[PDB]
């Protein structure tokens, strides 16, 4: 079984910042291309930064310029900065294999709460 374990989340004022960090076991962050996912409430997962074994990194557009992913190999962990954070940022964050949301029966961590108030 694959853990995935998510953390950094919390409840910051529009324009503050948090860090989140994903542990996964085993190989996928070594070896493979990962994302940050989100999810806000009744709406379903969507992918707002990728790294790539190579270094290079992809943003949606909404998040270019204020959010920052990076990941060590040798920790197995991924990591997203999150700057000048907007109210539409707030969701449930989760790291996967890059693609995970394309299978039906992928396994998620429980993922870590952003919040971002007025």
């Amino acid at each position: 079984q694959v853990q995935l374990v998510e953390s950094g989340g919390g409840l910051v004022q529009a324009g503050g910042s948090l860090r989140l960090s994903c542990v996964v076991s085993g190989s996928a962050v070594s070896d493979y291309a990962m994302g940050w996912y989100r999810q806000a409430p009744g709406k379903q997962r969507e992918l707002v930064a990728a790294i790539y074994n190579s270094g290079r990194t992809n943003y949606v557009d909404s998040v270019k310029g204020r959010f920052t992913i990076s990941k060590d190999n040798a920790k197995k962990t991924v990591y997203l900065q999150m700057n000048s954070l907007k109210p539409e940022d707030t969701a449930d964050y989760f790291c996967n294999l890059l693609g995970a949301t394309t299978m039906s029966n992928a396994v998620w961590g429980q993922g870590t709460q952003v919040t971002v108030s007025s």
